[PDB]
């Protein structure tokens, strides 16, 4: 159950981090790839103009996972569950579905999100701040993985 | 190819961490599945206890740290990485068979140089990270040549 204190840390920290958000969707997803490189090729747009980290969709896919967690922090402590629109969940589960992303590439930026955090924000930073966020995290991706089907 | 410092950095380094071999190697193996728990369901023998309190952790973690040293001596020896055909066919085979993919052996890469990191911060800088990583990687691609039915 997702408590008053850790919708707190994520809405408190994400007000704070949304300011450098150009920056921080930088470090993110070079986290991301730092840990797993190959997961570049999840991206059918990433083949693009080298460096290739600059494509411009990389940007908003790492604000949508901070906008979205954020969100689900406030949604589970309000409904006690993620209430992510029917529709949107479904488009959500069958890209992510057919682009090959598995466990591994959801764990991964769990950590790369954790460890972007902890870089952004380390005066914040705490292990009920961590847990605030994976917890927060984890619903949202459970919510997509029930829509990952064909 | 591989520098005298380089091989210098991978052995002297693996020398002091040897001495905690065995709290390095749980420390290496549990920060890979901190960063992907689902690698656990590659381990036969592991998909269960709690991971943290499990013996059968020790073996493939320590190989890990003990190959890519030996690596390191090989590439600076020999130019290249030196494993037995056999011992490398049957590498890739079980490596393949398992369904190992890249993002496991970059999963563990990234585990690998920040548990280094971690156990021996006096000697960590830029040429460290290089160093392991290189031995690893070129181990890692000797292994992957061989990942076939
Ligand atoms: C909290 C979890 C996640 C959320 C909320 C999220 C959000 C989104 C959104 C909104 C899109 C569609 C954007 C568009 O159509 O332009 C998308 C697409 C995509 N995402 Fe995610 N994502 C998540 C996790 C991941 C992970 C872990 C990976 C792999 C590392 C990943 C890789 C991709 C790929 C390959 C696409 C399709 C891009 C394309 O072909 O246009 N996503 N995601
Ligand atoms: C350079 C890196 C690696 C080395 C040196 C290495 C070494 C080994 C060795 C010596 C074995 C035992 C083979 C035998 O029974 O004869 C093994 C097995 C295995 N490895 Fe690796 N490995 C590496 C990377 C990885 C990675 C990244 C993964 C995925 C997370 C992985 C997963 C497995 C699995 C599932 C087995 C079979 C279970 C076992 O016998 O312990 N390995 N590996």
């Amino acid at each position: 159950v997702f408590t008053e204190e850790q919708e707190a840390l994520v809405v408190k920290s994400w007000a704070v981090m949304k300011k450098n958000s150009a920056e921080l969707g930088l470090k993110f997803f070079l986290k991301i790839f730092e840990i797993a490189p190959s997961a570049k090729n999840l991206f059918s747009y990433l083949k693009s103009p080298i460096p290739l980290e600059q494509n411009p969709k990389l940007k908003p896919h790492a604000m949508t996972v901070f906008v979205m967690t954020c969100e689900s922090a406030v949604q589970l402590r309000k409904a006690g569950k993620v209430t992510v629109r029917e529709s949107n969940l479904k488009r959500l589960g069958a890209i992510h579905f057919k682009n090959g992303v598995v466990n591994e590439h959801f764990e991964v930026t769990r950590f790369a999100l954790l460890e972007t955090i902890k870089e952004a924000v380390p005066e914040m930073w705490s292990p009920e701040m961590k847990n605030a966020w994976g917890e927060a995290y984890d619903q949202l991706v459970a919510a997509i993985k029930s829509e990952m089907k064909p």
